[PDB]
């Protein structure tokens, strides 16, 4: 439909604008009181704006870390398309700024804890409730991959559930803008794509694989592919062999069996009809589509939390300093950031 059209071709414009004139250098640590480490090259902190309250989800990085584990690369990319984008289902970037020893990415938190933690206290997600956060992962994709980005991270760890119960897709790290192929070893052992696993020169149907393994982890509890090593896993993703639990719904069973295609050129989302042919598959018929961008859809789950500095749905880890060194590490390679 043209309305969709001229959505897409409109926040393509709005991305190019900000994509070909980054903002750089928007706060500076000393503006933020730490509060808790949410999560640990990098970390993710959870801080309070001295002058306004607000609070914020502060991704560090180790600048020497970054280059030592050669994402220098991969780390800019992230911050340029965070900065960029703009979608019901993405984390808000507030502050992007550097020092003499770090990079840093601050986001609006998001306090209602990842899918990951929601998913594993309640086993399995029912066939509604794991569609309702598919359909917010199609129209993302279908909104990234417009604007020529695959994004080449998802799983349930990074999808954060929001105070409405909706996702927000966090950790751009391993996304990039292509037109055409890449060709980098990236992702998460269980979700990655056949055509990475070997090597190929890949596009951005790994995304729509992703999807697959993501709403089969969210229907069944657990992941289609797992073992104790990666090559075991790796073995297991190439046969693409793939069993079903019997209480999955036989229309379920049909849209992974076409999202986790071993043969990319066979797998929806990269066929002529794109994304269309998964939102008309028989698994969304009761998927209004509109209704969930404007976020109209009452949630199937609301996250427990008590205000917008509570922290009760991340977990623990131990608190380690904000090192500033009085000197300047890897300038030059991080002065585009
Ligand atoms: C807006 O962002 C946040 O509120 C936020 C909170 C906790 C987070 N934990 C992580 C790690 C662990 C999963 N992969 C990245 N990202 C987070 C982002
Ligand atoms: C069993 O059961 C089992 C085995 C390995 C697994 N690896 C993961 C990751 C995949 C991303 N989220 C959690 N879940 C697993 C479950």
């Amino acid at each position: 439909q043209e309305s969709v059209k001229e959505f897409l071709a409109k926040a393509k414009e709005e991305f190019l604008k900000k994509w070909e004139s980054p903002s750089q250098n928007t706060a500076q640590l000393d503006h933020f009181d730490r509060i808790k480490t949410l999560g640990t090259f990098g970390r993710v902190m959870l801080v309070k704006h001295k002058e306004t309250g607000n609070h914020y989800a502060m991704k560090i990085l180790d600048k020497q870390k970054v280059v030592k584990l050669k994402q220098i690369e991969h780390t800019l990319n992230e911050k340029r398309i965070l900065q960029a984008v703009n979608f019901p289902f993405l984390v808000k970037l507030e502050f992007s700024f550097k020092d003499n020893s770090n990079l840093y990415m601050v986001m609006e938190y998001v306090p209602g804890g990842e899918m990951f933690s929601h998913l594993r206290r309640i086993g399995r997600f029912s066939e509604p409730h794991a569609r309702f956060y598919a359909a917010q992962i199609v129209l993302t994709f279908e909104y990234l991959h417009s604007l020529d980005l695959i994004y080449r991270d998802l799983k349930p760890e990074n999808l954060l559930i929001d105070q409405q119960g909706y996702i927000q897709v966090t950790d751009f790290g391993f996304a990039k803008r292509v037109k055409g192929r890449t060709w980098t070893l990236c992702g998460t052992p269980e979700y990655l794509a056949p055509e990475i696993i070997l090597s190929k020169g890949y596009n951005k149907a790994v995304d729509w694989w992703a999807l697959g393994v993501l709403i089969y982890e969210m229907a069944a509890g657990y992941p289609p592919f797992f073992a104790d090593q990666p090559i075991q896993i790796y073995e297991k993703i190439v046969s693409g062999k793939v069993r079903f639990p019997s209480h999955f719904s036989s229309d379920l069973k049909d849209l992974l069996r076409n999202l986790l295609q071993v043969d990319l050129t066979k797998r929806f989302g990269n066929l002529k009809n794109g994304v269309n042919d998964i939102k008309n598959h028989k698994w969304f018929a009761t998927t209004d589509w509109i209704a969930i961008y404007q976020r109209k859809v009452e949630a199937p789950f609301i996250p427990k939390f008590k205000g917008p500095g509570d922290t009760s749905n991340f977990d623990d880890y131990e608190e380690e300093e904000i090192r500033v060194s009085i000197n300047e590490k890897c300038g030059k390679e991080f002065t585009e950031f």
